[PDB]
């Protein structure tokens, strides 16, 4: 169950890190997002992105809401 929550937090973080969400801007932000925080969050974030990054990036580029991006995990 944690995956859905991790997904929502990451979507929110990435939307503030980029200006216009494109394949390049989002992907670049996605390599940085998991490096901010204490060790537990860095780990959880990293493990999530390794599994799910393609779908997160796709969703941001599509202008999906966080819930739409993360729905398969709900």
């Amino acid at each position: 169950g944690r995956d859905y929550r991790t997904c929502l937090t990451i979507v929110q973080k990435l939307k503030k890190m980029v200006d216009k969400p494109t394949q390049r801007s989002v992907s670049n932000a996605a390599t940085r997002v998991c490096r901010t925080g204490r060790s537990r969050w860095r780990d959880v974030c990293r493990n999530f992105m390794r599994r799910y990054q393609s779908r997160v990036i796709q969703g941001l580029v599509a202008g999906e809401t966080a819930q739409q991006i993360c729905e398969d995990l709900r």
